[PDB]
């Protein structure tokens, strides 16, 4: 038995449980990685890197913020694995069966990533083999901070033809803080997980070198909508849609996942592809 404690309390979960339940897709990808047997998860809204997942060979536990709590109490799982769209369903969710908490602390992203990868590690017998896939990502942040020098950057998420931003600290803080690159905006404290709402004023007075955009409705909706809300007069005009530095981040990942061993190595292979 291991005892587990998290940001929201603690856990206690025999070492390999075999009913795993998985509601944070950064942990299902870390989990798919190792080889980790997988029980269950919210199917309702699947990332495509992870729609190996949305089969029948999964049972459907709901969607992330709605589990389907009978369907749970008929599995019985050893674990539960949640992150900041079910903390407020910590209670609810301990009820049925052994909970971890497993989201990032976004003014500690590498540490809290770090910390949360070992701990996957340590419950499935596979502590070596993640602390070598640390390493590795570990090579791509290194190379990623040269090319990020000097280039300042906004990070924008769009819905609706709107949007709001995120710099250092946020839930998408990794840019600047994991990655060094610079903000356009260094007085921009987030930490709305929806980000600040901002006007395309704001960003075309900023003016950033380089825009990265997560497009919220491409995966929430099946409609996108990032290319028609950035083709826009003020927007248009930056340094970023003239230099042709307007990075489309995969929102499968960024908006729906992250904090997973593929989630974080295939993020900043999109950022550094941007930054290229």
């Amino acid at each position: 038995e291991m005892t587990i404690k998290h940001q929201l309390g603690e856990a206690k979960v025999k070492k390999n449980p075999e009913k795993v339940v998985v509601f944070d897709f950064g942990v299902l990808d870390t989990l798919d990685k190792l080889g980790v047997k997988v029980t269950a998860l919210p199917q309702m809204n699947v990332p495509k890197y992870l729609e190996k997942y949305k089969s029948s060979d999964y049972q459907n536990v709901g969607s992330l913020m709605e589990p389907d709590f009978e369907k749970l109490s008929e599995i019985k799982p050893d674990v539960i694995f949640i992150s900041g769209r079910q903390a407020n369903l910590y209670d609810k969710l301990k009820e049925i069966g052994p909970t971890v908490y497993i989201g990032i602390d976004t003014q500690h992203y590498w540490d809290s990533f770090t910390n949360n990868m070992k701990l996957i590690g340590q419950m499935f017998g596979k502590e070596k083999e993640v602390d070598e896939e640390l390493a590795n990502i570990e090579k791509q942040i290194e190379e990623v901070k040269t090319k990020a020098a000097d280039k300042k950057a906004l990070i924008i998420l769009t819905t609706g033809g709107k949007v709001s931003a995120y710099g250092k600290g946020s839930r998408f803080g990794l840019i600047h803080d994991v990655l060094g690159v610079p903000a356009a905006d260094p007085n921009l404290k987030v930490t709305n997980p929806h980000g600040q709402s901002v006007s395309f004023e704001y960003i075309a007075e900023k003016n950033p070198d380089y825009l990265f955009v997560i497009d919220r409705d491409a995966v929430v909706e099946g409609k996108p909508t990032a290319k028609q809300t950035i083709e826009n007069a003020l927007v248009k005009k930056t340094k970023a849609y003239q230099n042709g530095h307007i990075v489309y981040l995969d929102p499968n990942y960024w908006y729906l996942s992250g904090g997973g061993l593929t989630s974080v190595s295939e993020m900043i292979k999109q950022v550094e592809e941007g930054l290229k």
